[PDB]
């Protein structure tokens, strides 16, 4: 599919991605604003060399994903002013849930839908041989009450091999990460369950801030570490020190949570294995 820029009427910017940033637009090619409202995701211009291939892959990726619980990709444009493309991607009006639930009071058993959704849509990412590497709150999307969808892929990659090889970046996101991450810069299928089991507890928590892995990690932890916060993060969760069980959490639920950051990889339960007991757990609270 193609769209054309000069049909493409800018009305706001939704944020920023990992190769560029994201920007609301409505495609209007009658010009009498009845046109799709769409999310465009653009390759920052000054990127070098390597931002430029990591792009291109995360543009692969999106254009062969199909799955209810993962963001529709509408097609590409012509990006003449980064010599790029620019992917066009369904419009979320109500947003990620790091910024939904700390301003809508969701029910337990919504949030188990969420859960339950989530795994649908990785289970299939993983079947179809990718690791999604920043699976969090802010990368899933609310279609509605009832139906939520992975957003963001600026860090997906191909597993060929059960595990690739990442590389020691400021940009990783560490506190949604397994010890095998911060410790051998390798990153499995099980390390995608780990980030589930930490996105888990931010639904939980409604992501509130003063609750949140950076929030609670970094007071552990403390900022008196010179060069040394992944060390002591890779240390405190070998102690097996995890984030704590929130509020009115179930008991079964937080179990799960915590199987999801099982120390050894092996142990943690795949995103298959997990659909069919959050289905379950989602019933028993419904
Ligand atoms: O931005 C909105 N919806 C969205 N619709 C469609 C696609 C969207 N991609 C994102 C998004 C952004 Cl900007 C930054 C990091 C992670 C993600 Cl996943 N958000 C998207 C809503 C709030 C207006």
């Amino acid at each position: 599919t193609v769209f054309h820029k000069r049909y493409l009427k800018k009305i706001r910017d939704l944020g920023e991605g990992h190769f560029g940033k994201v920007s609301l637009y409505c495609y209007d090619p009658t010009n009498d604003g009845t046109g799709e409202m769409v999310a465009v995701k653009a390759l920052k211009a000054d990127a070098g060399p390597q931002h430029r291939s990591g792009w291109k892959q995360e543009i692969d990726i999106l254009r062969t994903l199909y799955h209810e619980h993962i963001i529709k990709y509408k097609g590409c444009c012509e990006d003449a002013g980064a010599a790029s493309l620019q992917l066009v991607m369904e419009y979320v009006p109500l947003g990620s849930l790091r910024d939904y639930l700390p301003r809508h009071s969701i029910g337990l058993a919504q949030l188990l839908l969420f859960a339950q959704q989530i795994c649908e849509g990785m289970a299939y990412l993983h079947a179809q041989h990718y690791i999604h590497r920043n699976l969090a709150a802010r990368n899933v999307l609310l279609d509605n009450d009832r139906l939520v969808k992975i957003g963001d892929f600026g860090l997906a990659k191909a597993v060929p091999h059960e595990y690739y090889r990442v590389r020691e970046d400021g940009d990783s996101p560490v506190f949604w990460y397994a010890p095998e991450c911060l410790k051998e810069y390798k990153f499995y299928y099980a390390s995608d369950v780990w980030s589930f089991g930490v996105t888990l507890y931010e639904l939980l928590t409604h992501c509130d801030s003063s609750q949140s892995p950076p929030t609670k990690f970094l007071e552990l932890i403390g900022i008196a570490q010179g060069q040394m916060t992944v060390l002591r993060l890779t240390e405190l969760l070998e102690r097996g020190e995890r984030l704590p069980r929130p509020d009115k959490c179930p008991a079964e639920v937080y179990h799960l949570m915590k199987n999801c950051w099982e120390t050894e990889a092996s142990f943690r339960p795949t995103f298959e294995n997990l659909i069919p007991i959050l289905k379950t757990v989602h019933e028993k609270y419904r």
